[PDB]
């Protein structure tokens, strides 16, 4: 339809690279912004096929070639070399906003799965505040779904296509590097962890019905994937999820396989200084990682999985226009 622009609540003083970036590419937010109900009206929005998830993907890879650059990036033939200073990276909402003449609508449909026709619409200025936060596996610092975890998927018969859950309730996540200095952990509370699986496998239940339903952990692929992969504090962690990814739901209730401990389940994490590049197809290299206790406390609030009687899921990711979507399935950009 249009191009976007961005409206950010960053600051000039910061040294953090989102505050940067979006000082220098976003316009400030509107302190009170003005929706406009239409309960009656009903749209179709397709979550999937959604031009504001490519703008946004844009607009994250030039933050990062801004804000984290490598000290070499190998694709094609060519090498490319810079200077990699360590830096302060830690994600900022942004807001994607309709320029004059445009609008964009929001599905109000708590229940919404990203497809088809949404009853109770509005029109907006700006979506809500996004984190454009990269990972694999789990999505982290999203917002959660209001009523019921919700399964989003473009085509939930093709196995090939990534499912988005949508959780309603975040599991904490905390992942460490203390003071090997590339070793690192993460832990999260097992009965929190046990409950939200059980309520996944119970939806996913409703979606696949006469079957049993295996979470098992990532077959193979780069360690990008196979693992919970995300940027923390500017470091590259790559988390184990074998004991996360690992457990059945056979008849309306959830056994968790995987190994735990004292009530936790614990990530063993590498930091990495070789990584293939979410980006591109390419590698990038980056210094060792800065001193002291590195620590993320986050939320996890989706799951990205993939489907191989039984069904089973293992956790999925690599295309980060997913992660965008998992925030902008509820919004389209209208005339
Ligand atoms: C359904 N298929 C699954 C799948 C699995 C892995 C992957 C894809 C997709 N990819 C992908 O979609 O890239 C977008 C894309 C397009 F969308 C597109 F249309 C293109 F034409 C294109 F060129 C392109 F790059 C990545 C390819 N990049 C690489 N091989 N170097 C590959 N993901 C990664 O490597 C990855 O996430 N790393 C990583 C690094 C740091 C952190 Cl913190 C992190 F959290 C993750
Ligand atoms: C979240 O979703 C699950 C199943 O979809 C439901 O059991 C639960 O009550 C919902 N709300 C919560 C957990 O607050
Ligand atoms: C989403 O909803 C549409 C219509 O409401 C339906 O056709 C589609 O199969 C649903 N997909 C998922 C993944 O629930
Ligand atoms: C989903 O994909 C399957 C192939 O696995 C195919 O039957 C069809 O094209 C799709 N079905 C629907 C309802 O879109
Ligand atoms: C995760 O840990 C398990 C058990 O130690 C190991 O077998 C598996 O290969 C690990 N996965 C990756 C991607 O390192
Ligand atoms: C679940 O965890 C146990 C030990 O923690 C491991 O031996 C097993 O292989 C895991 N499940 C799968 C399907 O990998
Ligand atoms: C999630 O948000 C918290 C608080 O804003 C932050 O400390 C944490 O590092 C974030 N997680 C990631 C992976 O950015």
């Amino acid at each position: 339809k249009t191009t976007l622009f961005c409206a950010s609540d960053a600051k000039a003083y910061e040294k953090e690279v989102h505050n940067v970036w979006a000082t220098h590419a976003c316009v400030p937010t509107d302190p009170n912004p003005q929706e406009m109900v239409l309960a009656n009206v009903t749209e179709n929005f397709n979550m999937w096929k959604n031009d504001m998830v490519e703008q946004m993907h844009e607009d994250i890879i030039s933050l990062w070639d801004e804000s984290l650059k490598p000290c070499v990036k190998l694709t094609g033939g060519s090498a490319i070399t810079q200077a990699c200073p360590k830096v302060s990276f830690d994600p900022i909402p942004l807001h994607y906003c309709a320029p004059a003449g445009f609008a964009i609508l929001k599905c109000n449909n708590k229940t919404f799965n990203g497809t088809g026709p949404c009853r109770n619409v509005s029109t907006v200025q700006c979506t809500h505040g996004i984190k454009p936060v990269v990972s694999t596996q789990l999505l982290l610092n999203g917002s959660l779904a209001e009523e019921e975890i919700i399964i989003r998927s473009e085509n939930l018969t093709n196995n090939a296509k990534t499912i988005i859950v949508h959780l309603n309730e975040s599991v904490n996540i905390v992942c460490t590097r203390p003071n090997n200095i590339r070793q690192a952990h993460c832990n999260i509370n097992e009965s929190k962890w046990n409950n939200t699986l059980q309520k996944v496998g119970e939806e996913l239940a409703k979606h696949f019905p006469s079957k049993t339903i295996k979470f098992e952990p990532s077959s193979g692929g780069d360690l990008e994937i196979t693992t919970h992969s995300f940027n923390c504090r500017g470091e590259f962690f790559y988390c184990n999820t074998s004991d996360l990814f690992n457990g059945t739901y056979r008849n309306g209730t959830y056994n968790h396989t995987g190994r735990s401990s004292n009530g936790t389940i614990t990530l063993q994490c590498k930091i990495k200084q070789i990584i293939n590049m979410w980006q591109e197809v390419g590698r990038a290299i980056y210094a060792p990682p800065i001193e002291g206790e590195i620590t993320c406390n986050s939320n996890i609030t989706g799951l990205l999985l993939l489907r191989d009687d039984t069904e089973t899921f293992r956790p999925g990711g690599g295309d980060m226009r997913d992660n965008w979507r998992s925030e902008l399935y509820k919004y389209k950009v209208v005339e």
